[PDB]
This record gives structure tokens, sequence and C-alpha cells, in this order.
């Protein structure tokens, strides 16, 4: 029944926040205010 | 078994790809300084 254990999926969303913040942070730093 | 519903999770991975190409397209096109 869906295995009710989406561990990997949860791993991807975590990576999602890290993705947006990683590239967004990169441009932010380069922009320098 | 339970509700859980790992559907939204799948939706997030899709969003992950969107983030990669979105920011990547932004910086590649013309990273504002």
């Amino acid at each position: 029944c869906s295995t009710v254990s989406p561990g990997v999926l949860a791993g991807i969303v975590v990576g999602d926040l890290v993705l947006t913040v990683l590239i967004a942070l990169a441009v932010y730093f380069l922009g320098r205010l």
C-alpha cells in the first residue's frame, strides 16, 4: 500500500531546498549587494 | 498501511528539475553581476 515509507522522496525535497539555496546563494554572493 | 499520499512528493521532484533549469537559465543567460 504505497509502502507508506517515502524515504528517498523525502531525500529529494531536502535536496530541493539545498538546490535553490545553493544556486541562489551563488548568484547572491557574486552580486554582492 | 495509511494515507501518506506520496503524490505531492513526486510533485516536488518535478519542482527540483524546474529549480535547476530555472536558476541555471537565469545565470547562464545573464547573471546580473
